[PDB]
């Protein structure tokens, strides 16, 4: 049976995380997504001007085309990119996808154009949804699933620190005391779960849905909850130049909880300074809105403070406070 560790870094502020794939024999740093399914790379049918400061994959070399096939992706923050699709073997950790299917980019958006960090990203989310046309394609982790020892991955997200993907086997040392499990929603694709209730700081407040999505870096919730949150954090204000609302970077910010299946995945204060708003001397909160979509996406703040079991089994996720 298979399994392995697949390295994840962190760029700077932990905006993404980025693992290296090796596809037909060259490497790529892709951003690993379990909020989308597609597995799509800088290629040589990007215009060169756009292959620069990147790793790219050359299809000609080593991959099979699907005849016909094509693919196109959008994301929440507007960003998308296309092209057309080949399988080759995909390796991540020292675990290998046979005949996985490479969404080679022939077109990229400005924001994927101006972030030289990553060559692509590897979705992790249901192959469901994947956008393959005129048929969906499998995920790596959907390809490979069956091959591992147990069908699942979990995550280690840290604060500028490398942290692990563990495809196949559950680590026990990356998180103090035991696993508490939660049924998983898959019907739109997402590593969708509820929480019965929350706690911002010193105010609380009924449950909601969210999904666990490494591909997003702020833990993103409703306005009520944002406005709850930022309430309690003296001179935050919002600033568009930024990124949402921002407070001076010696605040002492209060946590945020999460009640689960029983389980309270608390988010210290700490983690909720983002870092440097940018422009000027303020730091970016870590909780934002999620535009009014009614559920809430826990990207990479909240992961940061907790180790993630995505299992197929169930399917469910499993948390517990990261070591
Ligand atoms: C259709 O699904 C997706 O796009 C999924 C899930 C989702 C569900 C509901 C709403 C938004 C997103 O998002 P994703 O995690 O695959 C996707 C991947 C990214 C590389 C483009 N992330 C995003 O779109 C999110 C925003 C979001 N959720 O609306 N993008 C980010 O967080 C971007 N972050 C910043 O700009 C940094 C700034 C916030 C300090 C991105 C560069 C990583
Ligand atoms: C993950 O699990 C497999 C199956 O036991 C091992 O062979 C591998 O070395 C790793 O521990
Ligand atoms: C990724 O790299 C880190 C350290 O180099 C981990 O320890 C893993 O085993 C992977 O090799």
């Amino acid at each position: 049976a298979a399994s392995g560790v697949a390295t994840n870094t962190p760029t700077a502020n932990d905006e993404e995380y980025i693992t290296p794939v090796t596809i037909g024999g060259t490497t790529l740093n892709l951003n690993f997504d379990t909020g989308s399914a597609d597995l799509w790379v800088f290629s040589t049918e990007l215009p060169a001007s756009q292959q620069s400061g990147h790793s790219v994959y050359n299809p000609s070399a080593t991959g099979k085309e699907l005849s016909g096939y094509t693919w196109s992706i959008s994301y929440g923050d507007g960003s998308s990119a296309s092209g057309n699709v080949f399988t080759d073997s995909v390796t991540v950790g020292g675990v290998t996808a046979h005949g996985q299917a490479v969404q080679a980019a022939q077109q990229i958006s400005a924001q994927f154009q101006q972030d030289t960090n990553n060559d692509g990203l590897l979705g992790l989310a249901f192959s469901s949804i994947n956008t393959v046309q005129p048929q969906s394609q499998t995920t790596f982790f959907d390809t490979v699933k069956s091959s591992l020892a147990q069908p699942l991955f979990a995550v280690a997200l840290k604060h500028q620190q490398p942290g692990v993907y563990d495809f196949g086997f559950i680590d026990s040392s990356k998180y103090t005391g035991s696993l508490t499990y939660t049924g998983v929603d898959n019907s739109q694709g997402f590593w969708s779960f509820n929480v019965d209730s929350y706690t911002a700081g010193s105010q609380s407040g009924d449950g909601f849905s969210g999904i666990a999505d490494t591909g997003t870096t702020l833990l993103l919730l409703d306005d009520s909850v944002v406005s709850q949150y930022y309430s309690q954090v003296s001179g935050a204000q919002q600033d568009s130049n930024a990124g949402g609302y921002v407070f001076d970077c010696s605040t002492n910010l209060p946590d945020f909880s999460v009640s689960i299946s029983g389980y309270t995945a608390t988010v210290p204060g700490s983690l909720i300074n983002y870092g440097p708003s940018g422009d000027g001397s303020t730091c970016l909160g870590g909780i934002q809105s999620n535009s009014g979509i009614g559920f809430s996406i826990f990207g990479d703040i909240f992961l940061k403070s907790q180790y993630v079991v995505f299992d197929s089994d169930g399917p469910q996720l499993g948390f517990a406070p990261q070591a």
